[PDB]
């Protein structure tokens, strides 16, 4: 998975629309994961 933004509010590069963000960038989709779902991971 490609990381390109923080799912948790406060962290640098915050992006709530993880799914849309990934789609907009150039990935099929995206989903928040990692520790406490703080990182947004784009489905490669």
């Amino acid at each position: 998975d490609k990381l390109i933004g923080s799912c948790v509010w406060g962290a640098v590069n915050y992006t709530s629309n993880c799914n849309a963000e990934c789609k907009r960038r150039g990935y099929k989709g995206g989903h928040c994961g990692s520790f406490a779902n703080v990182n947004c991971w784009c489905e490669t």
